[PDB]
């Protein structure tokens, strides 16, 4: 067989929505192709330590490397092989590096059904920001990732699929529509809805997030988007009720000390207030599309998208990687941040209700890029030294044994 | 009749697009609710002044004051008259202060055909910011507002006409979907991308602008984002040969040098770099929805929404008004900024060819700021005594007499 898998650890567990994870969880991990392996071999000695440092012995990560991309082809010529399909089934949970393609990550979101696009962005003290006031950026994005238009039902405005759905619009729905034009169905499902609604309520309940915020745009698209937000205050009130309270009742007379609130705001509105004053969000709930928008935005707030990380989280799994690809321009020269990668791990850290470990990771960060220890792509900036991959890491690791 | 048209003033005539404006031209305004009528008459004050100041007494805009909204559900028990269509029909450019929507915006746009939402957004020496280096923030928005999902064609997910929908599509074109969907149907014109393609450019050419970037979502929306952008090089290519050259032509060795550059990037990169550095953005060439959504972030960037112009033009005509209110409590206060209309009434002077009468109300309002001369508004935060509406308007009068 290609893995050996430890003897030592155990899966973690699901019994709904919710990880239930032993002392020695087994936890997957994909290199990744060019800084792949320099980065994510940086981060799991990262992560090491800051388990170690929390939990002494108590905890331990037992890591089980799987191969996908180039080295799995160079390996045993399948980017892909059934092998490492088999340890993500059975183990799902994965810490993986930046893979290329000319899809590994789409073909793994779907095998374990990852339908949530988790994305945090939090301000680091120290670096530059585009932003003059970001201190206060700390809000975590939940996109549905499974629906909306990124389906992909469209039709090209020539084709005779375009021309059935015309005739069809006109006759059955009396609908105007000219021959010039493009076709794509927009869809929104309420199970999809309920979805990632229910996960990210359960998020803000078990980490203390202060509020969830429904993005949409329901004023124009009233049975998709509109819907979208219905449906996520109906699951709120019906399944959540002691623990969240609208902001129509807050502003109603109604106690919110003490709860989770749960407000929207029109599409428009995000896309500003993220600018001007991005610390009114803590969850941001949204839709395929939307959700993409605001997550590209919203990382921009911050210096160096290359040092975030982000998750596709399912019922009974998670995929942790970092926010930047493979840059091969650095492959092999210990010279790649893995601040992104580490993150990832924080991120993952988190989800396994491993807070202590992953406020450990947060805390060696924000000291170390405040101390001036960083990378070249943030010392080509602040006029010192840059440290390698390597030496950064272990920076960290001094840093958390003694904070 | 009950409007008295100026004898003296002639009407603005068009030829393929291209405003033939007479030395006389006559003008339609609509004071507008609540701070409306205060704002208005300033900017009507500051325009004359800048008209006359930069052609002495050889133009002249001959003003028609024509009622919409509640002074003429006062003034003749209608909120858009009969007689006010049909100024509109016959005049065609109007400069409208805020209304309320209890509508009338929307009328008179269909009316018009004013398929064109245009949003300029420039820096401005001494006002605040979000961001850190505002100085190079110089756009224009030029958003298709007739197509896309904004054409309503959508339905409940328990309407008989979306189980037709469901129904439809499983059968004649294979496409598997739930029945908890709500259904949104995305239309994207090739005529319509076309025109406003062609507005784009040509303002481009006449304005000695330099640069037109498309946004778009191709890469998952194929068939209708990615159509736009195909049918936007297209005319592009193919009526304005010798104005423009593509970024692929010039990094692959095509000359630029005495041409407009045409590129496109996608949707979620804009809403980066539009926050990291914007100055890389000239004129934005975008469909319905990200338009809009462009809009609001772009204009986010100066962080004083009331002070942009912005219109909304057709092939013969336009309307151009703030993006602010109607902001009741300032009503006849003598307190409001009316820089947003006046800034309206800058770009209606550009699409006139009056360039010299627009660099002047430009001008003018740089430096009544740079002067701390300004509205309650801006006052708050630079520490100084604030001028009312009608003591800005003459500051910046008492201004273009001496630049
Ligand atoms: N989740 C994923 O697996 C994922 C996501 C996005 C892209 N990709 C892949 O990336 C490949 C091409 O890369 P790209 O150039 O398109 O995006 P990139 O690999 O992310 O390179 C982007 C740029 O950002 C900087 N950067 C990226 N990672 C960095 C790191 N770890 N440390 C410091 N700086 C870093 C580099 O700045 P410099 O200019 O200083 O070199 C580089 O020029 C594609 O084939 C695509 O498949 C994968
Ligand atoms: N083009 C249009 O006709 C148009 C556009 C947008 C909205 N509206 C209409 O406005 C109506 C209600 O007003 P809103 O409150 O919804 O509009 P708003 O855009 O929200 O105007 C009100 C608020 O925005 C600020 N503001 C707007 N213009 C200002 C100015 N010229 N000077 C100083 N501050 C200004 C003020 O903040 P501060 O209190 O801090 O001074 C004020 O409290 C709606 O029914 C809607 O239809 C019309």
């Amino acid at each position: 067989m290609l893995y050996k898998e430890p003897e030592d650890g155990e899966k973690i567990k699901f019994d709904k929505g919710k990880w239930i994870v032993p002392n020695k969880p087994v936890i997957l991990y994909i290199e990744g192709d060019g800084i792949g392996p320099e980065i994510t071999n940086a981060a799991i000695k990262v992560i090491n330590k800051a388990v170690e440092r929390a939990y002494g012995s108590s905890r331990e990560i037992k890591w089980l490397e799987v191969y996908a991309g180039e080295k799995a082809e160079k390996l045993v010529n399948d980017r892909f092989p059934k092998e490492t399909q088999e340890m993500l089934l059975k183990y799902r949970v994965v810490l993986k590096g930046p893979l290329e393609t000319p899809s590994v990550n789409v073909a793994i979101r779907l095998m374990l059904d990852l339908y949530a696009n988790i994305r945090p962005v939090k301000y680091i003290e120290g670096l530059e920001s585009p932003l003059k006031h970001p201190e206060k950026v700390d809000m975590i994005i939940f996109r549905e990732n499974t629906d909306d238009l990124y389906r992909g039902i469209e039709y090209p405005f020539n084709s005779e699929e375009a021309k059935k759905i015309r005739d069809f619009l006109r006759k059955e729905l009396k609908v105007e529509i000219e021959d010039d034009t493009g076709i794509g169905i927009k869809v929104m499902s309420k199970y999809k809805t309920q979805r990632i609604t229910r996960l990210a309520i359960q998020y803000a309940i078990e980490h203390k997030r202060k509020k969830v915020t429904i993005m949409h745009k329901g004023n124009v698209m009233k049975y998709t988007e509109g819907a979208f937000r219905e449906w996520a205050y109906e699951v709120a009130l019906k399944e959540y009720r002691d623990f969240i309270v609208t902001e129509e009742e807050i502003n109603q007379g109604k106690p919110d000390q003490g709860k989770i609130i749960l407000n929207d705001r029109i599409a428009d509105n995000m896309f500003q207030q993220i600018i001007i004053r991005p610390e009114e969000y803590d969850i941001i709930l949204a839709p395929n599309v939307n959700g993409d928008y605001i997550s590209d935005a919203a990382g921009a707030l911050i210096g160096n998208i290359g040092m975030l990380g982000g998750a596709n989280i399912g019922d009974e799994g998670g995929m942790f990687e970092a926010i930047h690809g493979t840059a091969p321009k650095y492959a092999g020269k210990n010279v790649a941040n893995p601040t992104g990668i580490i993150k990832a791990g924080e991120l993952m850290l988190r989800w396994m209700g491993w807070n202590e470990a992953a406020d450990l990771i947060e805390k060696a960060i924000n000291m170390a890029i405040r101390d001036k220890k960083v990378t070249q792509d943030i010392a080509r900036f602040m006029g010192v030294k840059a440290l390698g991959t390597k030496e950064y890491a272990d920076e960290l690791i001094k840093i958390m044994d003694t904070i």
